[PDB]
DNA sequence: CGCCCGCTTCGGGGCAACCCTGCCAGTCTAATACAAATCCGGCAATGGAGTCAAGACCAGGTTCG
């Protein structure tokens, strides 16, 4: 989107990347997914389990 | 000639147990300019509401003649 309504001739990746939509899919996977579980140790054998 | 209807299939809503047990989810042209409304801060009319000091006032329980 803003490769073409930034002007040429000044921009930089740092001002075209934006890391703000990444780093929140990887804190909406490891919080609140029914993957991301909860650690079961309430003894060695459950939490190699 | 074009005209219409009986089975077939396609789709579409409804339902599929019950106790506990858990607890808070997203993103970009950017500012001026002005006016009505609102609000809040400070004296300034209070007079009402409370507070004290003083006393007058009884009429009854306590003591002397």
């Amino acid at each position: 989107e803003r490769m073409t309504t930034q002007d040429v001739e000044a921009i930089t990746p740092q001002t075209l990347i934006n890391i703000r939509p990444v780093v929140a899919a990887i804190k909406e996977f490891f919080g609140t997914s029914q993957l991301s579980q909860f650690m079961d140790q309430n003894n060695p054998l459950s939490g190699l389990t």
